[PDB]
Parts: C-alpha cells; sequence; structure tokens
C-alpha cells in the first residue's frame, strides 16, 4: 500500500524521481516554463546536467517526507503550508500540483510495480486541496 | 458514505447521540467515572435526565461538526486542539475517544440503517491521531 510505496521509491529515489518527473514534463509540456533551463532538450539531454537529477531528487525526497508525514493520504497542513511559502514556489498555482499528480499516478498504473495508485490519486487531490488552504490560488 | 450518514444521524441527533453514547457507557462501565451523574441509572433513566439529553446531543452536535469539516476522515488539527483544550476535557486521554469510536461503530454495524462502519472506523483512528498530535495524553 502508501506506505510500502514511499518505500519503493525511496529505494531508488534518483531513478523514479527522474522518470516520474519526465513522465509530467512530457504528459504536460507548458510546465516546463517554469523550468528554464529545461526547455529545448529532450529526455537523456535532461539526464545529463547534474542539477536535472540533483533537483529532481530534492523534489521528490519532500514529496516522501510530506508523504511519510500524512494520514490516510492527507497531509498535514503545515507540510503545505511549506510548499506554498517556498520562494521557488512563488508563481505557482494549485493546478500545477494537480497535473504533476496526475502524472504520477498514471506513471505508476503503466509500471509493471505493485503501486497503490488509488492511495497516489487520494494523496494528490488531498494535497491540492491543503495547498489550497495554506493560501495558494 | 460517510458524508451521508453524517445527514443521517443529524436527522435524529438527540435519539442516535443518546443511543450511541448509552452503547458506549454500557460496553465500558468504568467510563462513567467521568460522568459520575450517570452512575445506578437505566438508559430510560438518564433519558429522562436533563443534562443527560442536553449535553449528550451537543457532544454529537460538534461531533458532527468535526466529520463535516475533516478531508478523506481526517478532521482539521483546529478541531482537535479545540477539543484538547476544552476544560471539560482536563485529564481525558485519547483512549476515552478510541473507546467511544469502537462502540459507535459496532452500534452502526449492529444498526437496521445502512452506514459506512468502514469510514467511522478511521474516522475515530484519525481523530485519535490528531488529538495526539495536538498534545493529549
Ligand atoms: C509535492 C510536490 C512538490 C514538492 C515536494 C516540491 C519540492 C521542491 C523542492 C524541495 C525544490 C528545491 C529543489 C532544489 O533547489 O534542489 C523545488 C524547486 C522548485 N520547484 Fe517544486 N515541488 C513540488 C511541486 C512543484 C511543481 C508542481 C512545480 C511546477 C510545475 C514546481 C516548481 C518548482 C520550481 C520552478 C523550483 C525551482 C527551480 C528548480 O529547482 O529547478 N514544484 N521544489
Ligand atoms: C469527538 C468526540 C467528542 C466531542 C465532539 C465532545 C464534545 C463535548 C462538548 C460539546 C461538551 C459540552 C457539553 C455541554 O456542556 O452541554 C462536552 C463535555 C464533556 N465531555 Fe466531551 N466530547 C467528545 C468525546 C468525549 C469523551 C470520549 C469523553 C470521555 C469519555 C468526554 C468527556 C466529557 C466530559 C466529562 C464533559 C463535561 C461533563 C458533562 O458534559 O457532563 N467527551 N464534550
Amino acid at each position: 500500500g502508501f506506505k510500502q510505496d514511499i518505500a519503493t521509491l525511496r529505494g531508488d529515489l534518483r531513478t523514479y524521481a527522474q522518470d516520474i518527473f519526465l513522465a509530467f514534463l512530457n504528459k504536460y509540456p507548458d510546465e516546463k516554463r517554469n523550468f528554464k533551463n529545461y526547455v529545448g532538450k529532450s529526455d537523456q539531454e535532461l539526464k545529463s546536467m547534474a542539477k536535472f537529477g540533483d533537483h529532481t531528487e530534492k523534489v521528490f525526497n519532500l514529496m516522501m517526507e510530506v508523504a511519510d508525514r500524512a494520514t490516510d493520504c492527507v497531509p498535514l497542513a503545515s507540510d503545505a503550508s511549506t510548499l506554498v511559502q517556498m520562494k521557488q514556489h512563488s508563481g505557482l498555482t494549485t493546478g500545477n500540483f494537480e497535473k504533476l499528480f496526475v502524472a504520477l499516478v498514471e506513471y505508476m498504473r503503466a509500471s509493471g510495480q505493485s503501486f497503490d495508485s488509488q492511495s497516489w490519486d487520494r494523496f494528490g487531490k488531498n494535497l491540492v486541496s491543503a495547498l489550497s488552504s495554506a493560501g495558494m490560488k
């Protein structure tokens, strides 16, 4: 279930973070404009940039911290408030996060792994709600 | 589901609140140490004691608001803080709440009605977790 999938993801977090994030940027190419250094590059070009793997891992590490601290796939309001207040999240609206989770869910479903994709879909919905309640537009 | 059950209970709340609270006090008779005016009384005696009806209705009035404000059966932290800090809940520990929800779920399962008993089980558990988070021992 959800707890085990956090351990699956953590065990090879570099690899999953890159593959899920690429699945997001490819499913929603307009989302690339939040990442100007990534524009005009294919997947394998991106994986050659040191900050791409380092950034993407750090994003999914904080995702996994928020997921492990959630109760019944409802994240803490304090964690949602950390993500709203991050400087690097200044432009963003909740739909950015909505689409990342749609991509993540789609990825888990297409993988051969026994991920609890229903729980990650609830988690994504409940994180979007919590980001709104913590003051994201 | 859970949202419908909140409307079911609200539709006949003083009856459900007294039957549920009686089921709790009768399943865990030691719990009357918190309600000493209830000692030595049959169900029908308690149902003719004004503060039994009035206070038990007010307990359920607030319980249904906490449930209605929850997301996926996880209550708001502000509601859990309210319940920890209430003067009338001084010295209570989370075990008191755990047993209340055990009794409430068993009452739902035994009823002729159609409740989502599993959602109430989760809600009890998640409420106890939130009470502990908000500093109840
Ligand atoms: C739960 C989901 C998310 C988490 C846990 C998260 C976490 C993080 C973290 C930890 C960083 C710092 C990375 C570093 O400096 O190495 C970061 C940077 C950033 N994040 Fe997020 N983020 C999430 C969702 C998103 C989404 C959906 C977008 C836009 C579609 C976004 C846009 C950015 C941008 C533009 C930066 C700075 C640029 C960069 O690091 O390349 N984030 N995020
Ligand atoms: C989610 C569950 C609970 C909610 C929403 C809640 C709510 C309330 C409210 C609104 C009152 C005020 C009643 C009034 O003064 O008219 C009350 C009083 C009180 N509650 Fe709770 N309560 C809950 C669980 C419990 C539990 C589990 C116990 C102990 C087993 C308990 C013990 C008390 C006591 C001792 C009083 C004051 C004495 C009395 O009303 O007779 N409560 N509670």
